[PDB]
């Protein structure tokens, strides 16, 4: 499902680029996405443009899946112990620090564009795993597990740090209702509730309470995915079945719809001097240099001073290639960019997207080349 998921994602992005650039469709594409919307449901109203609504829904579902996965990794997978978590965690710290530092090298003096610091810290898990899948049985499963954990730690870390920066966007009552909802999820888990539906219902309450803040609405999905029990009772667990049923819908519908609504950008007026502007160049440097350099360097240090061990079945060369692949930020990076610039100016988000596209495509091509050499 990895290879076909990546291919369908790329098709949707190409269709977006066609929509945003052809005279027959460009007008409607942009006008529809820009439309202000307010949904009627009692004494509870909220105003957001069409694209933001779409992204909130799609990313709530995607990060519900991310929540299930990270909980499974912390309880059963490669994050279930210090011994196994050391290497992916140190790698993710590097993949966070170095891309941010290279982005801010260009953008720290700009009070507007510095808000996009996390853009090249993101990794498009579907795209990167799809490029891995192109080598088939030559890829050690441990390498895929490593890439998955790395990307999820960086993506969740970005979302969480941004959420902490954005807390002031929520009201006292919103935070209160959210706290009570999270507490209900916790007691449901600790007591032994195993029907997925009850968690989903309390989860939509949590999601609506923090819906004014897109990043918090996204984090709500993670929280719900985290508190759905994973204990294998009689060979069954609601988290396993939910992840299994949800994964195809995310890989084949949610993420392609997101890419179709977000990856299309006009190419008229774009220039070589425009691409070398601080915002797109900071993104490109973060992805093409920051990601592989941070991941490889922090991993090398972890191994040399014996802080961590290579995952069995992998080599350090393979880890370096994964470091390149983690520069494929694509849809996750576009989402981070919408969180930073979405409510500021269309020129900013479009140039951020152009930078993301150059960095992502270049990371994919270079990573696949090195992958063919090493595997
Ligand atoms: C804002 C800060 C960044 C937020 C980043 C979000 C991602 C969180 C997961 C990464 C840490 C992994 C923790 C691994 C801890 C070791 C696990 C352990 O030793 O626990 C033993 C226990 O038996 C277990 O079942
Ligand atoms: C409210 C902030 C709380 C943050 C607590 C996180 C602590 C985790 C540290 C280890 C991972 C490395 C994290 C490095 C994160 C990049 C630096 C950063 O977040 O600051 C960028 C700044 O916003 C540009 O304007």
């Amino acid at each position: 499902s990895d290879a076909s998921g990546g291919i369908i994602l790329i098709i949707a992005a190409i269709l977006a680029m066609i929509m945003a650039n052809s005279g027959a469709t460009s007008g409607w594409y942009h006008d529809f996405l820009e439309t202000p919307v307010q949904l009627r449901v009692g004494s509870l109203e909220i105003n957001k443009n069409m694209l933001l609504w779409i992204n909130d829904a799609l990313m709530a579902v995607f990060f519900l899946l991310v929540g299930l996965e990270v909980k499974r990794e912390l309880m059963q997978g490669s994050l279930a112990s210090l011994r196994q978590a050391a290497f992916p965690v140190i790698a993710a710290i590097g993949g966070m620090i170095v891309p941010t530092l290279l982005y801010l090298a260009f953008n720290y003096a700009d009070p507007i564009t510095r808000e996009g610091w996390a853009i090249p810290a993101a990794t498009d898990i579907a795209f990167a795993l799809g490029v891995l899948a192109l080598l088939g049985s030559r890829v050690p499963l441990a390498l895929k597990i490593f890439l998955m954990a790395l990307a999820i730690i960086d993506d969740l870390g970005a979302i969480i740090i941004i959420a902490l920066f954005y807390t002031n966007d929520l009201s006292m009552a919103s935070l209160g209702v959210a706290a009570v909802a999270i507490a209900v999820l916790a007691v449901l888990n600790l007591c032994g509730a195993r029907r997925t539906g009850v968690y989903i219902l309390v989860g939509v309450v949590l999601w609506t309470a923090v819906l004014k803040s897109g990043v918090h609405a996204t984090l709500a999905g993670v929280i719900v995915g985290f508190f759905i029990p994973l204990k294998e009772k009689h060979g069954r667990s609601p988290a396993k079945r939910l992840e299994h049923v949800l994964h195809p819908w995310v890989a084949y519908l949610i993420l392609p719809l997101f890419a179709f609504a977000n990856a299309g950008v006009s190419l008229g007026g774009v220039t070589l001097d425009g691409l070398t502007s601080i915002l797109p160049l900071g993104i490109i440097a973060g992805m093409l240099i920051g990601k592989p350099l941070g991941i490889s360097l922090f991993c090398w240090l972890a191994l040399r001073l014996k802080l961590a061990h290579l995952p069995e079945g992998t080599t350090y060369q393979q880890i370096m290639v994964v470091g390149i692949l983690c520069g494929i930020g694509f849809t996750m990076s576009i989402f981070i960019a919408s969180l930073a610039f979405g409510s500021v100016d269309p020129e900013l988000i479009n140039w951020a997207k152009l930078g993301i596209l150059v960095g992502s495509i270049s990371s994919a091509v270079i990573g696949y080349s090195w992958l063919r050499v090493r595997l």
